[PDB]
Parts: structure tokens; sequence; C-alpha cells
């Protein structure tokens, strides 16, 4: 996250860290046994870490659970990153508590102008590399699709939306992928891609979760 602030320990209780010997992507807990993340974060041998704040120090509120199965969306295109979403089933159910809670799926899609909260353990520099150890947060609005499509011609589909600051300065970055975008108490996006981080006229691009609630609900009930 570039231009964000330190969230505070366990203030984003639905945020998860996917680890394969190191933190490589974020995710969101949707219920005791399922996590949603981006499909481009797919890897075999994932350990989901919940109740995390400093990912390098065990502070006591963490739960490390291995994934029993991963489902990448049937229409995921790794070239355009259209349908960038995947579900992960935990080997055991997580114990939900004050520090570990799930996020609710949306009943409708959000409007341009709505403010959201984006969080993650990714790079914090637009031009440089600085990876933090504690969770960072950033508040950003959803941008009109017109401004999104004008920043990226021919690349935006109906399953994506942009959020951020066209002036640059604030944005999600790599290491934040798969993580949540929550607006009004519902999970509306997943960190997917963008052009660099916090560059002018290059806002972040997110997976539009309101278009996948039926596939999500149907898939977790059958697995
Ligand atoms: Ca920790
Ligand atoms: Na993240």
């Amino acid at each position: 996250i570039v231009g964000g602030y330190t969230c505070g320990a366990n203030t984003v209780p639905y945020q998860v860290s996917l680890n394969s010997g190191y933190h490589f992507c974020g995710g969101s807990l949707i219920n005791s046994q399922w996590v949603v993340s981006a499909a481009h974060c797919y890897k075999s041998g994932i350990q989901v870490r919940l109740g995390e704040d400093n990912i390098n120090v065990v502070e006591g509120n963490e739960q490390f659970i291995s994934a029993s199965k991963s489902i990448v969306h049937p229409s995921y295109n790794s070239n355009t990153l259209n349908n960038d979403i995947m579900l992960i089933k935990l080997k055991s159910a997580a114990s939900l508590n004050s520090r570990v809670a799930s996020i609710s799926l949306p009943t409708s899609c959000a409007s341009a102008g709505t403010q959201c909260l984006i969080s993650g353990w990714g790079n914090t520099k637009s031009s440089g590399t600085s990876y933090p150890d504690v969770l960072k947060c950033l508040k950003a609005p959803i941008l009109s699709d017109s401004s999104c499509k004008s920043a990226y011609p021919g690349q935006i589909t109906s399953n994506m939306f942009c959020a951020g600051y066209l002036e640059g300065g604030k944005d999600s970055c790599q290491g934040d992928s798969g993580g949540p975008v929550v607006c009004s108490g519902k999970l509306q996006g997943i960190v997917s891609w963008g052009s660099g981080c916090a560059q002018k006229n290059k806002p972040g691009v997110y997976t539009k979760v309101c278009n996948y609630v039926s596939w999500i609900k149907q898939t977790i009930a059958s697995n």
C-alpha cells in the first residue's frame, strides 16, 4: 500500500496472508472454512495465516491453517486478468473471534464515489521497494468507469472497476494482490493489477465481487 497508514493490530479482522514459506498474497475470510483471493495468486501448498498484524513476529493471535483445495474461476484469463478470483478451502475451520472475523458478500454493486478500505502487506513505495511488516490501510473511492477505461483502453471488462487517486500518490501495489476492498461493510473488490503503483492517471484495478456472488455461494456449498 503506498500512501496508506498503519491499520492497528487486528482492526481488519477478515484479512488473511497466504504463505508458501513467505507472504506472497492477501485474501479475505468469508466464513470459518473459505477464503477468496485473486486467481493470479494461485499456488499449490498454501498456508493461510489469520489474526496477523506483523507477519514476521508471532504475537499470539494467529491461526495458521493449510488449504485443502483451491478453485480458480472457470473463466479466468491470465492474459487479461479477466475473472481474477479464486476460493480456498481451509483444512480445518478457523475459530472466529474478535481478531478473526469474516466479511459479508454484497447484495448489490457499489457506486462510483463510494469510499472503501484497502489493506495489505505489500510494497509501500511508488518508485522503490519497501515492504512493511505490519498491515497498512488506505481509504480510496471507486472511480467512474469512464476514467478507468480512459486510463486503460481496451483492457477493462465489466468484471473490473478502478479505485484510487488519479493524481497518484495513494494505491495498492504488489504483495497486496488477493486482498480486500470493503465499502459499506461488504467485500466489493480484490486487488488485481494496475500500472506501477501510485503513478498519476494509473489507478488500481480490482475484481468486481458483486458479479460473482452466485458462483461463490454455489461453489462453497458443493465443496
Ligand atoms: Ca504475527
Ligand atoms: Na492484501
